[PDB]
């Protein structure tokens, strides 16, 4: 831990190179285009522009533009404001009902979440078969970790939860660890001890400032293409005019636009299910039955308690790991407006005094659906997402076990004095919405499937190896790659950012070793 960042200001000396996507000198040859300033995409794009002219494409404006987004109190604030298609949250609905947000800003969904940074289960890398170099993995978690990763400093409710995860069980007790592994841990945070928030777009630091540029206010609408190649792209800017940029020579385009962006800019473009989209009267360009297929969202379930004292807000740093479930808790300032997605739906209970929210995220999952589009032109319209909740019975069964394990938790001394009675029982706190039922499984299968949430980190749609090769190459296609959160159908870990932060730089390297 010799490397982790220290406290420090949201290092925005990268926007020397960042400019309106109206300049149209932007326009023109690159070796590499990289769609979406994301998780993934910023430190891809640094990557490669070490060596090569890369442009970076991002629909959304600058984070400097939303101050809330560099604080870790500002957290609720960016999901309480109301989506104008300009903020950098942007809200949407599953078809199965489910309240959601993605990022629409320069470093991704870096700039919105809930700062917790983990590596990825060391198992992760051997289940997929992938020829994974693990030495340049473990170098490549050190380069981002090196920018945008502390050691959080103690936080009395994370200890508090801390505590009662051991004493309920989930052992051992890990200390401070950025490894995803069984027990009781203090994790990394991407805020800094200050309350700062560091962030994807800080990668774009370690670019090459005369190789890199970036455009915000891109709406990339289309891949070109010309055997069978990516060759460029359309963009439009906020003004509406579009503009187009190619790739050179032996230089590619990589997608980075998301588990939602990456399937539906593929789907315009031609690349996906053949009779799909004929249906829709889109030319194929490249079939492919599985393009917006295996699309996944982890289940949250919770409850929330309201202590009779106040308790102090903080950000999660402390996990409870194990292979049926994984655990956390947030403890918040009350909510004078909803933050959407928070809770489920819009019309839950809001909390009018300081609360816990005690939380289970189920693995894998093995529950599956789909990305389709709504418009078939237009890329600002979102697409239909649908992710099936609970249709696969293995995740029902992981969250009636991670929220008997919560009953478990309510139980301990550690959490005693936070029950608003002290009588023997957990009908001792008072709870903020449905509490826990109690004994047999039934109760506790109606509760997984009424109070369900999104952990929000969906994943898949654009599978290595249903759409990519093991180099993450869009089959059949050259000088065309996916490199983000939808190239996955399972977890690498409770917290997926640090894996996907990783893999935009580990991918840039692969695509450099593999030209040179
Ligand atoms: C509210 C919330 C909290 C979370 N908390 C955590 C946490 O604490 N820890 C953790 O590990 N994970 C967390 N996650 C999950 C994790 O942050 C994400 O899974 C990960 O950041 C996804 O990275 P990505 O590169 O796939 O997508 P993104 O980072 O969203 O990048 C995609 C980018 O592409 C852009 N884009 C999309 N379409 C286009 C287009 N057509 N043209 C141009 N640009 C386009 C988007 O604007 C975006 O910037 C959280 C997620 C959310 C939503
Ligand atoms: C953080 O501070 C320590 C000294 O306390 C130093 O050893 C280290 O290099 C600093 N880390 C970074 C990434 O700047
Ligand atoms: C780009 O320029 C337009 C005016 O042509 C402006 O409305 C918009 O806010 C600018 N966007 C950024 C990110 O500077
Ligand atoms: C990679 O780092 C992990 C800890 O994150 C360690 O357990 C593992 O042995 C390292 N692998 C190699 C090949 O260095
Ligand atoms: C902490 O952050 C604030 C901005 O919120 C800044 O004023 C202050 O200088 C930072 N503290 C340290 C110790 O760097
Ligand atoms: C596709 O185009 C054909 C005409 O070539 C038309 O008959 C059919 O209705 C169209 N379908 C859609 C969904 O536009
Ligand atoms: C680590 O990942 C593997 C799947 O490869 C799984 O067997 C194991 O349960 C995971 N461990 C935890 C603690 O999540
Ligand atoms: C588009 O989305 C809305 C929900 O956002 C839905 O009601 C409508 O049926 C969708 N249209 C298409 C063509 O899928
Ligand atoms: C649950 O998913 C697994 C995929 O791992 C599959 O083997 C199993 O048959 C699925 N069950 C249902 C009901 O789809």
């Amino acid at each position: 831990h010799h490397h982790l960042a220290n406290t420090s200001a949201h290092d925005f000396s990268y926007l020397k190179f960042v400019y309106n996507a109206t300049d149209t000198s932007l326009e023109g040859s690159y070796d590499y285009i990289v769609i979406g300033g994301g998780t993934s995409g910023c430190p891809l794009a640094a990557t490669l522009s070490e060596k090569y002219k890369v442009l970076l494409l991002e629909r959304g404006t600058i984070a400097t533009e939303y101050p809330n987004t560099l604080t870790a109190d500002g957290f609720a604030y960016n999901l309480q404001q109301q989506d104008d298609g300009k903020t950098p949250v942007e809200r949407f609905v599953s078809e199965d009902g489910i309240d959601n947000v993605r990022a629409r800003i320069l470093g991704g969904t870096t700039i919105i979440n809930a700062g917790v940074y983990a590596r990825a289960n060391i198992s992760f890398y051997s289940q997929t078969g992938i020829e994974w170099d693990l030495d340049l993995v473990n170098k490549t978690y050190e380069w981002v970790e090196d920018a945008i990763v502390v050691k959080p400093n103690n936080q009395s409710w994370q200890s508090v939860i801390g505590e009662g995860f051991l004493e309920a069980g989930i052992l051992p007790d890990n200390g401070f660890s950025l490894d995803h592994e069984a027990g009781t841990r203090l994790t990394g945070s991407t805020f800094d001890n200050n309350g700062t928030r560091h962030a994807a777009d800080e990668l774009l630091n370690k670019g090459d400032p005369n190789n890199l540029l970036v455009a915000v206010q891109a709406s990339v609408e289309k891949i070109l293409f010309s055997n069978l190649s990516a060759i460029g792209v359309i963009y439009t800017d906020s003004d509406g005019n579009s503009h187009q940029a190619f790739v050179r020579g032996n230089g590619e385009v990589i997608v980075s636009a998301g588990t939602i962006g990456t399937p539906q800019l593929l789907l315009l473009s031609g690349v996906g299910p053949e009779s799909y989209l004929s249906s829709l009267n889109i030319t194929v360009v490249q079939p492919n039955p599985y393009v917006g297929q295996f699309v996944y969202d982890n289940p949250r379930n919770f409850i929330n308690i309201l202590p009779p004292n106040p308790i102090e807000a903080s950000v999660v740093t402390v996990l409870g790991i194990r292979s049926d479930y994984y655990q956390v808790s947030l403890s918040s300032l009350p909510f004078s407006t909803p933050p959407f997605s928070f809770f489920p739906t819009t019309s839950y209970p809001l909390p009018n005094s300081t609360f816990a929210h005690i939380v289970s995220q189920v693995p894998g999952p093995l529950s599956h659906g789909s990305v389709t589009l709504n418009s078939s032109s237009d890329v600002r319209i979102a697409p239909n997402i649908k992710f099936n909740y609970y249709s696969n019975s293995t995740d029902l069964a992981n969250c009636v076990s991670g929220m008997k394990k919560l009953g478990d938790l309510l139980r301990t001394k550690a959490l005693e004095p936070y029950k608003a009675r002290d009588v023997l029982g957990i009908d001792g706190f008072n709870y903020l919405g449905v509490p826990l039922p109690q004994t047999d499984d039934a109760s506790f299968e109606t509760f997984c499937l009424d109070n369900v949430a999104s952990y929000w980190h969906y994943h898949g749609g654009s599978l290595v190896g249903k759409v990519l090769d093991d180099s993450f190459r869009v089959m059949g296609i050259k000088a065309l790659r996916v490199v983000d959160a939808s190239t996955f159908p399972y977890e690498p870990n409770s917290h997926p950012q640090g894996f996907y932060l990783m893999l935009g730089r580990y991918v840039g390297l692969q695509i450099l070793q593999e030209r040179s």
